[PDB]
């Protein structure tokens, strides 16, 4: 009750900002997220025993993929904390509860291979999930964990604050399908730019919410160079692998997944800043302005991926 986590002062100051790396020791990333709902939501939010006991069992059913992996999954929580901790009196205490929990599960039991490859594939999961394939399985992988015994971190919920947490989180991991960022983001234009937009209205909410979840998950973009450049690196890991599963299918993958096409990786991230990330960022800081610094990292990003193709680097 009165045992707080705290951190090294180094990490206590930069796990603030929004462009703090978690770092490379594993065994210190359970403490990291349990440090931040404690900030983020309170002491009182969840059973210190059933929290740590939900943690591990996350942890043991994200896999050993290169970039879908256990620290992605811490990464984009500390990015969710840094926005709720910069909009304090937006959020509601059931949202704060579900994000974080969103975000920690919003991968579980990722295999490194897109929708469309377990389409192509003809995986069970594809049957049983039409679209967004993996994020429906990530949200059943979620509620699964969630009914363990000595797991349900939301067992002092009435039942229908319960289900609005699972509805929350539902929706949470949903949005994190880039397929449906697109409109969810032209929708949130329109909204914001003709002055519909209301955050009264839980329809949207949920569109914001949405967004916010799209600029955790493409965090990476965001960091300072050396880790974006890093980050990039495990990326493609898994693309080219899908590549090659593609290849194995008879079928030429995209040029993105392709390690025959590594010579156009630069290009295809200034159209990946230009097309994704840098729209997420402006319509997510036009909606939420003290998120400003997660844009102005992004253009920072992208302004070093022009100097890669200069051959300034
Ligand atoms: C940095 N980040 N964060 C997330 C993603 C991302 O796309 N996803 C889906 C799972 C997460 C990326 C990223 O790097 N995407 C790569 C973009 C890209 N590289 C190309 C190389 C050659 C041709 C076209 C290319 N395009 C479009
Ligand atoms: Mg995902
Ligand atoms: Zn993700």
């Amino acid at each position: 009750g009165l045992m707080q986590f705290t951190l090294p002062v180094r990490l206590c100051k930069e796990i603030e900002l929004f462009h703090f790396d978690i770092g490379p020791f594993e065994n210190m990333w359970p403490g990291i997220f349990v440090y931040m709902v404690h900030r983020s939501c309170g002491t009182s939010c969840f059973e210190l025993e059933k929290l740590c006991r939900f943690i591990m069992s996350v942890k043991k059913n994200y896999r050993r993929v290169p970039y879908h992996n256990w620290k992605h999954a811490v990464t984009v929580a500390h990015c969710m904390y840094a926005i709720l901790q910069n909009n304090h009196t937006l959020f509601t205490d059931l949202e704060r509860k579900g994000l974080l929990i969103a975000c920690l599960c919003h991968d579980l039991d990722h295999r490194g291979f897109s929708n469309s490859y377990l389409q192509k594939f003809d995986h069970p999961l594809a049957a049983l999930y039409s679209t967004s394939t993996m994020e429906q399985h990530h949200f059943s992988q979620t509620v699964s964990i969630l009914q363990l015994e000595g797991h349900n971190i939301f067992s002092t919920l009435s039942s229908s604050e319960y289900e609005q947490v699972l509805e929350i989180i539902r929706k949470a991991i949903i949005a994190t399908d880039l397929a449906l960022y697109f409109g969810n983001r032209k929708q949130l234009e329109e909204m914001y730019q003709t002055g519909s937009l209301n955050l009264n209205n839980q329809s949207h909410r949920d569109r914001v919410i949405g967004l916010m979840m799209t600029a955790c998950d493409l965090c990476s973009v965001t960091k300072l160079w050396p880790v974006t450049k890093l980050t990039a690196n495990d990326i493609y890991a898994e693309f080219w692998a899908e590549g090659d599963e593609m290849k194995k299918l008879g079928i030429q993958p995209i040029p993105m997944m392709d390690r025959d096409k590594k010579d156009e990786v630069p290009q295809g991230q200034l159209g990946f800043y230009n097309a994704v990330a840098i729209p997420c960022y402006t319509t997510l800081t036009q909606i939420l302005p003290p998120t400003e610094p997660l844009l102005k990292a992004c253009r920072d990003n992208l302004s070093q991926w022009e100097k890669v193709i200069r051959g300034e680097e």
